[PDB]
């Protein structure tokens, strides 16, 4: 007989409990000794809250098999008052079952585990070694004889969310779904220069001690949608690193249209002849980041999504990650030239496109991302050069301080909005714009689009998250 191991206490970055193995007692029972004292078992089925025909119907079918579970999961209390029947064959099993203190504003990170306490969805199954500990050993007749090996329990595993800032993310995105009759979305908040994810929320988002396959979905990983206009910050950098571009170059993009063969490319904001390459991302125009691509060649636009991560393997190993897909089209015509640049020639999640922006904020320099806290924090991959990135950070900024309602009060912000297609409002950006110390991303899916719905989700989101990590004001 096996003797289950005291599953690893989950808590978030600061302590906070998120997953809880706490001691229950299970009962089992031996169906041919059960038979030999039937007249107990109508208490025996009462103390279980179970129907006596339901009950006595399962210990007779099950006669010739020597093991069955009556109920799993009893407290200790509970447990002992059934033990106290002394019901011959009825025997009891000291296990752990998981609790989550957090609830619903944590449960696609944390996941949670199966009947037997294996992690079965999120942070439980990705760590399950780690959490697991190893089963002891217990040699039976009927007679208990030796422990003739200890149960090993698991270790403690501190998550990299702070849970003060994913309670922040929790209710700001759900409100922000409330006011635009919107029914899902997302919201990722990481460390520039550690790599850790800070928060990760999902909406609709479930109770993992209390379904609907909706509301299971951790869409910040797994939710795909072609990024638009949140990537023309790393078409920029392709330009700028091109050797052909100065921020101050122009481009004409008047009328706010461009043909290509038989595609019309369409701007949404068609008050403009010449713009520089801060005021191609101020003005968000499809056209001027098309004819800027023309000009490099995709291949530079593709090398740097690659490298800073979009549809590229997040190394995480959270279960059910998905990818999205980068095409390498090795040579790219025109149009689907252009359509990489202004963002619908890729497929993209959250995860992904807060690390990208992440890698951008922090230099150039990709930290590699984690879900646990991490006190060492490995060597960064310069994936931007440094000159580019501080560069394109600035003209970033210039998009916010100009998208008016992204402007973060105190701070000194910067971040692009977008509209992604599958529609769904985004915003991606960092701050505070001078030492940037946190990047997010805001997926918002809707039934009046783009930068009006997701920028002030990124104010209010970043200006409550500055402050929770004491962010010295810079503006
Ligand atoms: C980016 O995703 N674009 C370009 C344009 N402006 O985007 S925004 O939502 O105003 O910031 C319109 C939407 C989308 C396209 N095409």
């Amino acid at each position: 007989i096996a003797i289950p191991a005291h599953r690893g206490l989950i808590t978030d970055r600061n302590g906070e409990p998120l997953a809880v193995s706490t001691p229950v007692t299970t009962l089992w029972a031996n169906p041919k000794e059960l038979m030999t004292a039937k007249e107990r078992w109508p208490q025996l089925a009462a103390a279980l809250g179970q129907d006596t025909k339901l009950f006595a119907d399962r210990i007779e079918q099950n006669a010739e098999r020597e093991f069955i579970y009556l109920v799993r999961g009893l407290t200790p209390e509970q447990g002992e008052g059934v033990i106290a029947l002394k019901v011959p064959g009825v025997y009891s099993i000291e296990e752990f079952r998981r609790f989550y203190p957090a609830g619903e504003v944590v449960a696609h990170a944390v996941g949670f585990t199966d009947v037997d306490d294996r992690g079965r969805e999120g942070i439980e199954l990705a760590f399950d070694e780690w959490l697991a500990g190893v089963p002891g050993k217990r040699q039976v007749l009927i007679k208990d004889v030796q422990v003739t090996k200890n149960a090993k329990p698991g270790k403690t595993l501190a998550l990299s969310i702070d849970l003060r800032l994913q309670y922040l993310a929790h209710r700001e995105l759900r409100n922000a779904l409330l006011e635009n009759g919107a029914k899902a979305g997302s919201l990722v908040i990481m460390d520039v220069k550690t790599g850790e994810i800070l928060a990760m929320t999902n909406q609709p988002t479930y109770n993992p001690n209390n379904l609907q396959p909706a509301a299971m979905r951790n869409r910040a990983m797994i939710d795909v949608f072609e990024p638009g206009s949140t990537v023309k910050p790393f078409s920029m950098s392709a330009a700028l690193a091109s050797g052909r571009w100065k921020p101050s170059d122009i481009v004409d993009v008047y009328p706010g249209t461009l043909q290509i063969g038989r595609y019309t490319i369409r701007d949404v904001s068609r008050n403009s002849r010449q713009l520089d390459l801060t005021g191609i991302l101020i003005k968000s125009s499809n056209v001027g980041i098309s004819k800027i691509a023309f000009d490099i060649g995709a291949e530079s636009i593709y090398s740097v999504m690659q490298q800073v991560g979009l549809g590229q393997d997040t190394g995480l190993g959270f279960p059910g990650e998905r990818v999205g897909n980068l095409p390498n089209h090795r040579k790219w015509p025109k149009a689907e030239t252009a359509t990489l640049a202004y963002g619908y020639g890729l497929s993209v999640t959250a995860i992904q496109l807060a690390h990208a922006y992440a890698a951008l904020a922090n230099d150039g320099k990709s930290v590699p991302l984690s879900m646990t806290r991490v006190d060492r924090v490995p060597d960064g991959v310069q994936v931007i050069s440094p000159e580019v990135a501080s560069t394109v950070q600035g003209m970033l900024q210039q998009v916010v301080e100009a998208v008016f309602r992204a402007q973060v009060p105190g701070y000194h912000a910067a971040g692009k909005s977008g509209t992604a297609r599958k529609y769904r409002s985004l915003f991606a950006g960092f701050a505070p714009a001078t030492d940037p110390r946190i990047a997010m991303v805001v997926v918002i899916d809707e039934p009046y689009f783009g930068g009006l719905v997701s920028a002030p989700v990124f104010s209010k989101v970043m200006a409550g998250a500055l402050r929770l990590m004491n962010v010295p004001p810079d503006n």
